[PDB]
Formats: structure tokens, C-alpha cells, sequence
């Protein structure tokens, strides 16, 4: 099943942890080290726990004094894995909204990779962290067929998974080869509907129809007959439909793909993931991509935010 590469530290002692912490940062200087060895080592409830130990214990918060001592990229990491569970989509999801200028490979890439049920955690979640609702923001921030599609996801009303009815396979496989490879133009509303709303089981076998009536595989066409964010979404959303894990483990390979680093992306996925499937992301970064994660990163980054990134992710040898 899904798995993570962080778990509860057994023996955990919150005061301790808080106290290692503490002198880490005290007086002139800063022990990296120490941090990044414990935190990452600590589940996210954990740090959370920390954190309040902290606070009583020392009248500080945790965040804002490692927010003085850390700089860089180990910063944001360490950040980035201080914030709640619970929280930390949204954050990413306000955080590609607020502004001019909104980062879409951001609204996209949670939006499609996120379960029904993470969806419906983040929008409360959300809205009771901003004071403003998800989907309005989204709307306000985003137009067209992608904006559209967005909405439908964000719904969360995805079919569920029963038995498989095979002709409902081959209508929808049909009216998928209709709106698109056969149709002058594009009927976009279409691809929404289905690509959105059917059951993930029920879509597999309309991927692997529609390739037996058309002989393209949908991701094809897809590039054939849109562009733009749309295009994007679309894949993401039939990437994430074949598997999250291998859509993710795709997007983490693109991000040091090449001249530089996305780090932003790099940190979100490392650190949301870990602690439900960066074990099976793994997996298919190097059935896929004929490397493991863990090189990828080694060879990718520097320093602490190096070392902090390989404990978390872990997986050596792959
Ligand atoms: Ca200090
Ligand atoms: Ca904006
Ligand atoms: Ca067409
Ligand atoms: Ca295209
Ligand atoms: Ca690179």
C-alpha cells in the first residue's frame, strides 16, 4: 500500500527535544547540524509537539527563533516541515494564489494529484485558516477551460469505485475519440466532465479502450488537441488517475531536470508526501527514470538543506 519514509519517533520525549533544540540556537552561532538530524527524524505531530514544549518552556516560538538562525533554501525546508499537516496545502495552494501573478503549476499540481477526501480536508482547512473560500479564490485567479476543470476537481465528487460497467467504458471511451481526434476543434466540455467526474477504476479501462479504438493513448491526444494550462491539468489529472506516485515521482525528476533546481517544488513534494507515499514515489522515480531519487538530490543540492533532504527521503541504494 501507500507509504511513507518519516514515522513517530518511539521513545519521543517533547521537552528533550525542545531543550536539544534550544541550545542549538542559543548565543552566538547556530548547530545546523543538530537540527536537521532531529527534526527530520521527528513526525510531523511530533514537531508539532516540540513546538509547544518549546513555547512553554522558553516563552518563544520555535518557528519565528529558527526563522532567525536559518537562512536559504535548509530555511524554507525546515519551515515547510514545521507547518501542520493539516495545513500545509493550503498554505502552498494560498501561496500560488496571493499577489499579482499566480503560480499554476502550483494550483495544478495539488488540485489533480489530491483525493477526494484531501481535497475536502483542504478546503476547510483553508477556509478556516484565510477566512476566504478556496474555490472563490481560484476562480478569482484563474479563467477559461482550465479555471473550469479546476472547479470540477475541487469538488470532490468523483464516482466511486464499484463494478465495472463495460459499455459505459465503451461510451465514454467513444465520445472521448468523438470530442476530440474526430472533431473539428475540441469539445473541451467533455473531456472535463468525464476526466473529472467518472470513478479512477472506471477510467483506467477507458484509457486502455480509447487507445484500442483510436491508437493513441489519451495523454496523446491530449497534446494533439489542447494547450496552455489546460493541457497541463488534463495530464496531470490522467497522470495522477494511472498513478499519484509516478505523477509525482515525474514532477519531482522535472524538477531537477536540467540547468538549476525548482526547489519550491522540490521541498512541497518531499515534504507533503513524506509521510504517505515518498516510499512509492521512490519506487517509481527509478523504475522510471533509471536513477534513484536520493542520487538525483545528492547530485542536485548543497550543503544542510542537502543533508536534510537525504534524511528525509532516505532510499541510498535503490
Ligand atoms: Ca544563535
Ligand atoms: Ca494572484
Ligand atoms: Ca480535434
Ligand atoms: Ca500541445
Ligand atoms: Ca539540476
Amino acid at each position: 500500500a501507500l507509504r511513507g519514509t518519516v514515522t513517530d519517533f518511539s521513545g519521543f520525549d517533547g521537552r528533550a527535544d525542545a531543550e536539544v533544540l534550544r541550545k542549538a540556537m542559543k548565543g552566538l552561532g547556530t548547530d545546523e547540524d543538530s537540527i536537521l538530524n532531529l527534526l527530520t527524524a521527528r513526525s510531523n505531530a511530533q514537531r508539532q509537539q516540540i513546538a509547544e514544549e518549546f513555547k512553554t518552556l522558553f516563552g518563544r516560538d520555535l518557528v519565528n527563533d529558527m526563522k532567525s538562525e536559518l537562512t536559504g533554501k535548509f530555511e524554507k525546508l525546515i519551515v515547510a516541515l514545521m507547518k501542520p499537516s493539516r495545513l500545509y496545502d493550503a498554505y502552498e495552494l494560498k501561496h500560488a494564489l496571493k499577489g499579482a501573478g499566480t503560480d499554476e503549476k502550483v494550483l495544478t499540481e495539488i488540485i489533480a494529484s489530491r483525493t477526494p477526501e484531501e481535497l475536502r480536508a483542504i478546503k476547510q482547512a483553508y477556509e478556516e485558516e484565510y477566512g476566504s473560500n478556496l474555490e472563490d479564490d481560484v476562480v478569482g485567479d484563474t479563467s477559461g477551460y482550465y479555471q473550469e476543470m479546476l472547479v470540477v476537481l475541487l469538488q470532490a465528487n468523483r464516482d466511486p469505485d464499484t463494478a465495472i460497467d463495460d459499455a459505459q467504458v465503451e461510451l465514454d471511451a467513444q465520445a472521448l475519440f468523438q470530442a476530440g481526434e474526430l472533431k473539428w476543434g475540441t469539445d473541451e466540455e467533455k473531456f472535463i466532465t468525464i476526466l473529472g467526474t467518472r470513478s479512477v477504476s472506471h477510467l483506467r479501462r477507458v484509457f486502455d479502450k480509447y487507445m484500442t479504438i483510436s491508437g493513441f493513448q489519451i495523454e496523446e491526444t491530449i497534446d494533439r488537441e489542447t494547450s496552455g494550462n489546460l493541457e497541463n491539468l488534463l495530464l496531470a489529472v490522467v497522470k495522477s488517475i494511472r498513478s499519484i506516485p509516478a505523477y509525482l515521482a515525474e514532477t519531482l525528476y522535472y524538477a531537477m531536470k536540467g540547468a538549476g533546481t525548482d526547489d519550491h517544488t522540490l521541498i512541497r513534494v518531499i515534504v507533503s508526501r513524506s509521510e504517505i507515499d515518498l516510499f512509492n514515489i521512490r519506487k517509481e522515480f527509478r523504475k522510471n527514470f533509471a536513477t534513484s531519487l536520493y542520487s538525483m538530490i545528492k547530485g542536485d543540492t548543497s550543503g544542510d538543506y542537502k543533508k536534510a533532504l537525504l534524511l528525509l527521503c532516505g532510499g541510498e541504494d535503490d
